[PDB]
C-alpha cells in the first residue's frame, strides 16, 4: 500500500496472509467464511500456510494469531493469462476458524460498486514504489471507485466487468504484496487487490481490483460444494 496509514488495531479481522516458509507474505487474502479465504488466482501455491489475526509483518507472537494450512484452492474457471479477468481463488482451511475480535469473516456484497464509492484496501504489500519498502504492520488506504468508462480509458482493451477501478488521488495507490487482499466498501468485500500499473501510483493510473459482485454465486455454491 503506497500512502496509507497503520490501520487501526482491530479493524481488519478478515484480513489474512498466505506466507511460504519461513515466513515470506507473498499475498493477502480475505476470511469470507469460517472455513474459506478467497485471494487472487495467481496467488495459487502448492505448499503455503495462512495466517490470521495478525496486525505485523514479521513473524512476531501475537494473541490473537491463528495459524491454518490449506487444503483446498480453487480458482475461478475463467482465470487467464495475460488478460487477467476472474482473478479471484477459493482456498479452504484445514479446519474452522475460532471466532473472536481478531479474526471474522466478511460478506461478499452482491451489489457492484458505482463510480464515487469510497473503499478501504489493506496489506502488507511495499510502501514505495519501484524502491522496495515493507512496513512493520498491516496499511490502510481509501479509496474511490472509478467510472468504468474511465477505467477502460485508463486501460484501453486490458478490462472488462470482471474488475474495476479504484484510487484516484495520487500518490495513494496499492502495490505489489497486496494481492489477493481485500478491498472493503459499505461494511462488505467489494473487491481483491488485482494489478495496476507500474511503477504504483503513477499520476491518473488507478489500481485494478477483482469485482467480486459478479462471483457470489460461484463462491457460494463452490464452498457448498465442498462442505
Ligand atoms: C477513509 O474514510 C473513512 C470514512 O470517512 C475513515 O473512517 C473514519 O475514521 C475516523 C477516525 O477513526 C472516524 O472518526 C470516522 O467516524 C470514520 N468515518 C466514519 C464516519 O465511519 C477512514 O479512517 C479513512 N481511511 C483512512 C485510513 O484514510
Ligand atoms: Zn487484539
Ligand atoms: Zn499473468
Ligand atoms: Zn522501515
Amino acid at each position: 500500500i503506497i500512502n496509507g496509514s497503520d490501520c487501526d488495531m482491530h479493524t481488519q479481522p478478515w484480513q489474512a496472509a498466505l506466507l511460504l516458509r519461513p515466513n515470506q507474505l507473498y499475498c493477502g487474502a480475505v476470511l469470507v467464511h469460517p472455513q474459506w479465504l478467497l485471494t487472487a488466482a495467481h496467488c495459487r501455491k502448492k505448499v503455503f500456510r495462512v495466517r490470521l489475526g495478525h496486525y505485523s509483518l514479521s513473524p512476531v507472537y501475537e494473541s490473537g494469531q491463528q495459524m491454518f494450512q490449506g487444503v483446498k484452492s480453487i480458482p475461478h474457471p475463467g482465470y487467464s493469462h495475460p488478460g487477467h479477468s476472474n482473478d479471484l481463488m477459493l482456498i479452504k482451511l484445514n479446519r474452522r476458524i475460532r471466532p473472536t475480535k481478531d479474526v471474522r469473516p466478511i460478506n461478499v456484497s452482491s451489489h457492484c460498486p458505482s463510480a464515487g464509492t469510497k473503499c478501504l484496501v489493506s496489506g502488507w504489500g511495499t510502501t514505495k514504489s519501484p524502491q522496495v519498502h515493507f512496513p512493520k504492520v498491516l496499511q490502510c488506504l481509501n479509496i474511490s471507485v472509478l467510472s468504468q468508462k474511465r477505467c477502460e480509458d485508463a486501460y484501453p482493451r486490458q478490462i472488462d466487468d470482471t474488475m474495476f477501478c479504484a484510487g484516484d488521488k495520487a500518490g495513494r495507490d496499492s502495490c505489489q504484496g497486496d494481492s489477493g487482499g481485500p478491498v472493503v466498501c459499505n461494511g462488505s468485500l467489494q473487491g481483491l487487490v488485482s494489478w495496476g500499473d507500474y511503477p504504483c501510483a503513477r499520476p491518473n493510473r488507478p489500481g485494478v481490483y477483482t469485482n467480486l459482485c459478479k462471483f457470489t454465486k460461484w463462491i457460494q455454491e463452490t464452498i457448498q460444494a465442498n462442505s
